């Protein structure tokens, strides 16, 4: 039999066209290839895998018939709410709508709690021996995937409250004996496939609502409303309001890294204000706050595409895929100096003479949360290093001191971040590996952690958050590990051999799942399953990845019609043009800690990176 057993019934049902695609990429999957040959046969591979995921993996949640009629020519700026960038649908991408999905919901309903959440944090996810990524990936990238995830996406809650227990057999080795907690809250979509749905309560749109604010009341209080501006401290840190709360775009259940971050291009988008006021001395404070806003948003998509998952995904064939992406297989010159020329694959994504959904309206999805839970990253203690030191034994800035990074979480967090300050904060972690995404390797602060209410202030009841993650998935009928794989037309484990080569791994997920390979959690397969070379994650996650990450540009208004000078200003166009990465952006800024002790090529590596 040619076609995997489980993969057989859907190419049936194929066009000719898929069918051919489908072979090609399962040739390599069936031997385990397509990363193991050189970059244009990958590359093949990637783009018919993506065609493939774009027909059959973006699901509508609620009516895609969304009438709101409107001129985009009205809007040639990115709204606080999210709305009127899809010139045929007012509402994509906007606050407060449903998430979409890349397959359809396995109910488990009669099933959230087998086998035990806290079981399943104790026994296999609590941190043991810490493992972290070497050189490949440090704190920066840590903290820089959270300022973009926690701000991308936050499922709306229930009002009420439930609550779980640890059982008798784990508990005494839980932090927390029990937690309550608010469940999702189910919406009626009043359609006809998928009947219930949850709230994304941010934009799902590259728009900088990071630093921009999510809501009608501190989005205008993080305005100094002069020159386009925004409010920040004169230490180069956040302000922070009278509760403690950082005043920054409204990211909760954050730590210090995070805020450095936000802080970072706070003065990003300031120093853009100052450029564009420059170029047009006779721009008001909104005009100049527009351009300013679109400039910064492309700038944080640009880091993120070309610098922060080149190193996440460190092979030359994800290289040269993620550059595909942004600059076009025709490349940077080429790009730069002519513009987009040919279609999505020559001239990329960005700069394409039209956004493009696919015939789905544009969301974020369910999966893309599941397969972005990445706790494990948070080491758990950050050495601190003295900006001005003398070169250590190891040629680093020298140490000064450990600190629980349990003590730099949420507002004591911010107030531990008022006493180090901004460089010492940033060399730190740019000098430190994050934690590495596989099982045991999940932060004890985790498990006994104080969530935010959506003002930013504390609730009474803590989480076992490794727990909680867990239970998310089910609730929200996220399919468990091989069903998932199943649906991106990925090969299914037939035992725990095939997930992992870890003797303990398998022992560990025999004990508490049997030899039930359904059973798996998402959440667990996604961290035990074995990497490929270069990989920070693992190849299931990458597949979500592969879809949306495109997604996210190609179905952009303002990455693509409108990803022009009349758009953006000259001046502004010409600072996303000339912006390659993090790096460049903290030089901007803090030139002296970056000419001394920055000698990697990208600042997501350990800073003494030989690269
Ligand atoms: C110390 C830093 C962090 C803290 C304190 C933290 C805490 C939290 C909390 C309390 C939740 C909500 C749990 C719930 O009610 O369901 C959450 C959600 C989430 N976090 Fe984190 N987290 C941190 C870092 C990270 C990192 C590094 C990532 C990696 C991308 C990440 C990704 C996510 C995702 C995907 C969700 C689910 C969002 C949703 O359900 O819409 N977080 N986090
Ligand atoms: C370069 C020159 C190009 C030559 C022309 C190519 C034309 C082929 C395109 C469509 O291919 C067909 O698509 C059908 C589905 O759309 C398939 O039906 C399959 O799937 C259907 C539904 O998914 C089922 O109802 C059918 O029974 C089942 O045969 C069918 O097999 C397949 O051949
Ligand atoms: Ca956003
Ligand atoms: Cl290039
Ligand atoms: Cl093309
Ligand atoms: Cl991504
Ligand atoms: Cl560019
Ligand atoms: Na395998
Ligand atoms: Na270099």
């Amino acid at each position: 039999g040619s076609v995997h057993p489980d993969l057989r019934d859907v190419f049936s049902k194929m066009s000719f066209f898929d069918k051919i695609g489908f072979l090609f990429i399962h040739a390599f999957d069936k031997r385990n290839l397509w990363h193991k040959v050189p970059v244009p046969i990958g590359l093949l591979y990637l783009n018919t895998r993506r065609t493939l995921l774009e027909k059959y993996n973006l699901l509508a949640v609620g009516r895609s018939s969304h009438g709101a009629l409107f001129d985009p020519k009205e809007f040639l700026y990115r709204t606080e709410d999210g709305k009127y960038n899809d010139p045929h649908n007012a509402e994509a991408g906007s606050q407060n709508t449903f998430f979409g999905r890349n397959m359809e919901p396995v109910d488990q309903q009669d099933e959230l709690m087998s086998p035990d959440p806290f079981v399943v944090a104790t026994k296999l996810l609590a941190r043991r021996e810490y493992k972290d990524t070497g050189k490949q990936f440090n704190i920066l990238a840590a903290a820089w995937i959270q300022f973009m995830v926690h701000d991308w996406m936050d499922h709306m809650e229930d009002t009420g409250q439930i609550g779980i227990t640890a059982p008798k057999e784990v508990a005494n080795e839980c932090p927390l004996k029990s937690f309550k907690f608010h469940p999702t809250k189910e919406l009626p979509t009043n359609s006809d496939g998928i009947k219930i749905g949850h709230y994304n309560i941010r934009t799902a749109w590259w728009d900088g609502s990071a630093v921009y604010g999510n809501n009608e009341e501190r989005a205008e209080k993080l305005r100094t409303y002069v020159d386009g501006k925004l409010v920040i401290g004169d230490d180069g840190l956040l302000l922070h309001k009278e509760n403690g709360v950082a005043l920054s775009g409204d990211i909760r259940n954050s730590w210090a890294g995070v805020s450095i971050l936000q802080a970072l291009f706070v003065k990003e988008h300031n120093a853009v204000c100052d450029a564009i006021k420059e170029e047009h001395p006779n721009l008001s404070d909104e005009e100049l706050y527009r351009y300013a806003k679109l400039v910064t948003s492309a700038v944080i998509a640009k880091v993120h595409t070309i610098d922060w998952t080149v190193e996440l995904l460190k092979t030359k064939t994800m290289r040269a895929a993620m550059r595909a992406n942004w600059y076009g297989l025709l490349g940077k010159k080429i790009k730069d100096t002519f513009g987009h020329i040919g279609g999505p694959i020559l001239g990329g994504l960005v700069g394409l003479k039209k956004p493009n959904n696919h015939g789905v309206p544009y969301s974020l999805t369910e999966e893309f949360t599941s397969v972005y839970r990445m706790h494990s990253l948070i080491p758990s203690t950050l050495k601190l290093r003295d900006p001005t030191g003398q070169p250590d034994a190891n040629n680093s800035p020298p140490c000064l001191e450990d600190i629980d990074i349990g003590e730099m979480i949420g507002l004591k967090g911010e107030e531990q971040l008022s006493k180090i300050g901004f460089e010492k904060q940033a060399l730190s972690m740019g000098y430190q590996a994050c934690g590495a995404l596989e099982l045991w390797n999940y932060p004890s602060f985790f498990r006994n952690l104080i969530p935010q209410n959506l003002d930013g202030t504390n609730r009474s009841d803590r989480i076992d958050l490794a727990a909680l993650e867990v239970y998310r998935d089910r609730e929200r009928s996220v399919p468990r590990y091989n069903e998932f794989r199943r649906r991106l037309f990925l090969i299914p484990i037939k035992s725990w051999e095939d997930l992992t080569s870890d003797k303990d791994a398998i022992e560990t997920i025999r004990a508490i799942y049997g030899d039930d390979v359904e059973k798996l959690d998402l959440l667990v397969g996604l961290m035990a399953e074995k990497k490929i070379k270069g990989f920070a994650i693992s190849e299931t996650a990458f597949n979500i990845f592969i879809l949306m990450a495109s997604r996210r540009l190609e179905a952009d208004r303002f990455f693509t019609s409108n990803f022009n000078e009349e758009t953006y200003t000259k001046k502004g166009m010409q600072w996303v043009k000339t912006t390659e990465g993090l790096r460049d952006v903290i030089n901007r800024h803090y030139p002296e800690i970056t000419a001394k002790w920055m000698k990697s090529s990208s600042a997501f590596s350990v800073w003494d990176a030989d690269y």
